[PDB]
């Protein structure tokens, strides 16, 4: 019994299987305290101000209610090597590669991990608060989302998952008796401290863990503080389990952007985008068009979760709450947007502070005031090594973003009309193709890369990249659904096209196209615009015959490259529909 050391709460009033999952893991992990979550403004103003207190965390005196943490060096990313999926068959979680190492995950036993989890968890949050954190991923309510409780002893991880997600007591109210995701953290560091503290950073990083198990429905992550590693609802939740998940119940959870567009009748779609590139998803889903008329709006800039209503229409919504973007590149000249919603009640990590209490990183493109000189993310003086480290953070309020889509927390979510996928692509590439099909559409997004990166999803598959190319072309077979039409875009062909606010031109043919205006030309890639068919009043002599050509001999030898990868790394479990859209493709290619 635990009772005794509820500090915030109460265990009587938590729904029976969770007073299991925070009891459980209070006598393995045996904390001083648990804190039931609230998630009331009360709760985090005083947590943000004991970590304060503690060294952790530094007020941003510039803006209002901002927040900087500076990280031990060691513990500044997602480390992929420690980052697993544990199933009873490593098929079901990978496919096997006909040679050497899979890049479509990383499997673990059963047995393995239970040994790993032995030798770290077990008295690990001695001395510290053990946080239940009660969260939903989608809007409160919506059919769409999924609620999941993360017990954590780090406070950095309470307060980014307050932005992140919608967490608190409504969310224990409106879980009840139903099921839930298990999530796991510790920072690793048991007090009395047995390692010496590196700027007031708890972590592990020889112990660190970060896995998954879908069977049980458990994420278990140990050793790290740091973003995807400690937030478990952005990438252990929403791509990983969640995909799983979409794969038993027949939706999708996707690494994409979500956003509506506006033609100048008021005429309104959305579309749903994987980039590969971290900067690339929120430059185009938190646009400003340059076209008279047009209006960009952002439903989310990371993850799409996206089913099939009764009408057939493919619905999405965005589970995260706020908005966790990489800092540098992050631009006030050409990311407007994303600056705006930064002002305020955000938290940063990794960032280089000014002497008036602001923040700088590379690429802000804002030269600073005299006198101000700059501290770096290691605390000491910085002269124009970066100040910043590059996979610094902003995390943020998504209801903050000036241009944030009415629609946004919708339950019934928003309808998506089109798929895009992106490549930056020095040769051979066109600024952007329309697929011939469905199943050349799941080829197309197979086929991306920049690494070879298949729908953006690397890195986050929770299952065999094999079974879920399977389970995409089985949206083809639902009965009365409207699939979307799906393209492959590409800014950074030479550069032959300006990009940025300009891209809302090959939005504006996406949207025709989805209209159905005959706006396109055959070639074997697919559909490209016509000639005139680009609105580029405004841009001068853009160079579009060798911005939309296509080579025989580039596109030979990409085919040919596809072939390997997809043979060397799906392998047995690669689809006959993929293989066949590989050799028409190739078919087309050898008849130029
Ligand atoms: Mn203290
Ligand atoms: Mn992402
Ligand atoms: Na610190």
């Amino acid at each position: 019994d635990f009772s005794a050391k509820v500090i915030q709460g109460s265990l009587d009033s938590l729904p029976q299987e969770v007073r299991k999952f925070v009891e459980g893991n209070a006598q393995l992990c045996q904390p001083e305290y648990i804190h039931i979550c609230d998630g009331s403004e009360e709760e985090y103003g005083r947590l943000l101000a004991h970590m304060q207190e503690e060294g952790v965390i530094r007020k941003l005196k510039k803006y209002d209610n901002c927040w900087l943490a500076l990280t031990d060096p060691r513990d500044v990313a997602r480390i992929e090597s420690k980052t697993v999926i544990i199933t009873q068959e490593q098929r079901d979680t990978v496919p096997i590669p006909k040679s050497g190492q899979s890049q479509l995950g990383r499997w673990m036993s059963e047995e393995d991990f239970e040994k790993a989890f032995n030798a770290r968890f077990p008295g690990c949050m001695k001395g510290r608060t053990m946080y239940v954190i009660p969260f939903s991923m989608g809007p409160l309510g919506s059919p769409l989302a999924k609620i999941g409780i993360e017990l954590t002893d780090s406070p950095y991880v309470v307060a980014s998952m307050r932005i992140m997600t919608r967490m608190g007591t409504s969310v224990l109210e409106a879980l009840g008796d139903g099921e839930f995701i298990k999530c796991l953290h510790s920072v690793g560091c048991p007090l009395p401290l047995k390692k010496p503290l590196v700027n007031n950073w708890a972590c592990n990083p020889e112990l660190t863990l970060i896995a998954h198990l879908p069977d049980r429905r458990e994420i278990i992550s140990f050793g790290s503080g740091y973003g995807g590693n400690s937030l478990l609802g952005k990438k252990c939740f929403a791509l990983r389990i969640a995909s799983r998940l979409a794969k038993e119940e027949g939706w999708l959870a996707e690494h994409m952007l979500i956003l509506g567009i506006t033609n100048p009748e008021g005429k309104k779609k959305y579309l749903a985008a994987a980039f590969p590139s971290a900067c690339g998803k929120t430059n185009l889903a938190m646009m400003n068009p340059t076209l008279p008329g047009w209006k960009v709006e952002c439903v989310g800039d990371d993850i799409a979760w996206m089913k099939f209503d009764a009408q057939g229409n493919l619905r999405a919504i965005n589970p995260e709450n706020g908005f966790f973007g990489v800092a540098p590149g992050t631009s006030v000249k050409t990311n407007p947007n994303a600056i705006k919603t930064i002002q305020k009640n955000t938290i940063f990590t990794n960032v280089a502070e000014t002497s008036d209490g602001g923040v700088y990183w590379e690429g802000i493109d804002e030269p600073l005031a005299p006198g101000v000189t700059i501290t770096s993310w290691k605390n000491k003086e910085w002269r124009p090594e970066p100040c910043a480290h590059p996979n610094s953070r902003f995390c943020t309020p998504a209801s903050q973003c000036p241009i944030i889509d009415p629609a946004w927390e919708s339950p019934e979510g928003v309808p998506i009309e089109g798929i895009i996928f992106g490549g930056r692509r020095p040769a051979g590439v066109p600024l952007v193709y329309e697929a011939l099909s469905w199943q050349h559409g799941v080829f197309v997004g197979a086929a991306m890369r920049s690494m070879r990166d298949p729908f953006a999803m690397r890195p986050f598959f929770g299952y065999n990249f094999g079974k879920y190319l399977a389970h995409w072309l089985s949206m083809a077979h639902r009965p009365a659904a409207k699939l979307p039409k799906i393209f492959h875009v590409n800014w950074f062909r030479k550069f032959l096209w300006p990009g940025f606010g300009e891209n809302s031109r090959v939005l504006e043919w996406m949207f025709g196209r989805i209209e159905g205006e005959d706006s396109a030309k055959l070639t074997p890639i697919g559909y490209v615009p016509k000639e005139d068919a680009l609105n580029l009043k405004g841009l001068g002599d853009v160079n579009v015959e060798e911005l939309f050509g296509i080579s025989k001999e580039f596109w030979e030898k990409e085919v040919e490259e596809i072939d390997k990868y997809l043979e060397d790394q799906v392998n047995a479990d690669l689809p006959y529909e993929i293989e066949r859209e590989l050799r028409a493709l190739k078919q087309r290619i050898s008849q130029m």
